[PDB]
């Protein structure tokens, strides 16, 4: 799955 | 905000 | 899954 | 916000 | 913003 | 997957 840290 | 269509 | 930390 | 597509 | 197609 | 550090 994908990480997003925004 | 972030968004993250996995 | 994804991981979204906004 | 950061856009991520997986 | 960070823009990711994966 | 991705990974995006916005
Ligand atoms: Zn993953
Ligand atoms: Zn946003
Ligand atoms: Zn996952
Ligand atoms: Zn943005
Ligand atoms: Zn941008
Ligand atoms: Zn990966």
């Amino acid at each position: 799955g994908g990480v997003l840290v925004n």
